Formats: C-alpha cells, sequence, structure tokens
C-alpha cells in the first residue's frame, strides 16, 4: 500500500531531523527521538538512555572528523494501527580536516515508527551491514 | 509540469522496490518490473529488448560485483508526467560495491532517464537509458 | 512546520533541475534560478551575474571531469511570510575519463527560497564545508 503523500513527506523531516542531531553530536536529541523501550539492533540498545550511549561511543571512531548520514531507496508502508514500516540503504561519510572522506560500509536498515502527541517517533531500528552480510556467505 | 504528489511518492517507491530487488539477486523480480518489448539502453549503446532479456543482461552485469555487495543511489530526479499517464524521469545514479573485507568502491556516476507506464494500476518501466559519465567525458 | 507535499515536491524539482543546470555547465541557467540581489555564501557573491562568474569559476576544479552533486537529509519550512528554508548535506562526486570517482568533503547548506511570479528561485544559500569546520575545532 502506497503511503499518503503527507505520510511520505512527514517521514523525510523526521530522517532529516534526527541524522542532522545525531551527526551534530546531538546525542540526547537524537535518543529523545526514540519512545521508551525502543529495540536498536546494530547487538541490541533497548531505550533511549541506552541508544544515546551507544551514539556518543559510536561517534568515538570518528575522532573530530564529521560524519554525515545518507539514506536512499527508502521504502514507506502505513499499518492499519498506525504503525510505519521502512526500509532504506544507508552509508556514513567521514570527512577529515585535511578533506579527506571515507565512506563507510553500506547498510540496510529496517525501521519502525510510531506517532506520540501527533509526531513520528523511532521504535525499532535494525541494521544489517552489508560487509558483514557479505563475509556470512 | 511539476508532478502531483501522489505521483512522486509512487515513483519514489517503484524505484525503492526495483533496486532493492535488484541489489538483492532478484533479477527475475528486478525484470518483471518492466513491460513487454522494454528497452534497456547500455551505457556502451547495447540495447536489450524484452523483459527476459533485460534479466538476463541484469544478472550477468552483477558478475562484477565479485559476491561483494552493491547499493544502487539515486538523486536529483526529475518525474513529468504526460497527458496520457507516461512518466518520463532524469536522474544520477551511482553504485557503490562493499566487500567482505569492508572495502567501499564507487563505480562512475551515469545520467539516467526512464520511462514508466501504468499497468493495471501500478507504475511498470517502459524505457531506461544510462549515460555514464567517464563515457561522456571520454568522448570530450 | 511541515510543508505541504505540494512545496516538498517543488523543492526537489528545483533542486534537481538546478543542479542539472550547474553540472551540466549551463551556468547562466544555474544562475537565473536566482532572484536578483540573492546571497551566496561561500567569500559571499551578490546577484545572478556573481553566481554565474563564481559558479563557472569553481567548475575549473574538475578539469576536464564530469562532477554531480548529491543533496540529502534535507529539512523544508514554510514561514509565516512565504520564505522556505531548507537545510541540507551536500557533496560533489568528480568522475574522470577512467570512471574514478572523488568525492568532495561534504557540506552542511542552508537555503532560503522565495516565491517570484509563483515560481520558486533561490534567495539565499550559505555553504558549511565540513572539512574546514572540523579544521576549525
Amino acid at each position: 500500500k502506497l503511503p499518503s503523500p503527507e505520510l511520505y513527506v512527514e517521514v523525510t523531516q523526521f530522517y532529516a531531523r534526527q541524522m542532522h542531531r545525531m551527526d551534530g553530536d546531538d546525542f540526547g536529541g537524537f535518543a529523545a527521538t526514540f519512545v521508551a523501550g525502543a529495540e536498536f539492533r546494530l547487538t541490541v540498545l533497548t531505550g533511549p538512555e541506552a541508544i544515546e550511549a551507544g551514539a556518543r561511543a559510536a561517534a568515538g571512531r570518528f575522532d573530530g572528523a564529521q560524519p554525515r548520514h545518507w539514506f536512499d531507496m527508502m521504502t514507506v508502508e502505513e499499518a492499519d494501527d498506525g504503525t510505519v514500516s521502512t526500509s532504506y540503504y544507508a552509508t556514513v561519510t567521514v570527512t577529515s580536516a585535511q578533506g579527506a572522506v571515507l565512506v563507510e560500509p553500506t547498510c540496510f536498515v529496517r525501521d519502525t515508527l510510531v506517532r506520540v502527541s501527533g509526531v513520528l517517533r523511532s521504535r525499532s531500528r535494525v541494521i544489517e551491514r552489508d560487509d558483514l552480510v557479505v563475509r556470512a556467505r
């Protein structure tokens, strides 16, 4: 079932704002986009406190360089109970002080979003890393 | 000339599902998104006609990935709907290839022009023309 | 807060056409998407003539190769006075005659768009280059 244009637009804006916070080191604001008990599976982090700690930790890998998350090829579907399911491609570019760019291994991501007080929030995120999948075959 | 929001959303979902199938090695499902007699024009000038030829070409081309994982990325997409429902798009595309060792290759970028048509209410690919930017540069 | 689906679509088409022109060396057509007195902050360029000349000059860095601009993670909001504000991630790929793809340092871009005779045009563009931000911190 195709999503309504309003839902599709709302989803694009949710992800843009969520990733701007994560990439901008607003780890608490990033985690606040998740509901209590949200499941983030890379190993699972459950709930915003754990998700905030993980984003802070994973950001350590960038040192002082600047990450940017890139999403594309995103499916969006609304269930009758209002839950939104997405699947998409994601990567992170990492730009150094000298202008070098590293492109991280791509991921295939599956999300569920829920509406809380009229606004979308992340309920579940499951990340499949393409290098690990390749390695496993 | 702007596409309706419904059409724009429909196009984004068509392409997301189409590339998920191709990148996931569902070459039959990828080819099934094309109509009978669809024309697929490769960067080099070879044309594949019909979904069966397109499936065979897509499977053969995937050999270049050598067990690594491709991901197609589209961006900067124009969308135009003709009065008869035919949809024309143009966009940028590239492919990343991620290996078991975490290597990421970025393939030469392409400029792609498609036509889509509606069959029993759903979009299908009718024409795809790929211009590869390295080949364009070489000709210049 | 959320843009109408019509506005969202119009913005994607505006940017697709603007970048196709710039990447295709249609520097005048690129500049025509800006209003008179538009401000482009890299140094500031004011007006379509200066923006065209600067874009032509900047393209010299590609040296016979083919650039492609990639935007993603785009916020879109309409202000009460009809001004449209966007923020997005941008990078440029540069593909050589041998198919080597250079990936330029990423940018965080903030635009304002305005409607002129019913048509969207760029009023202001401010580019923050991520390597320079990293260097500064």
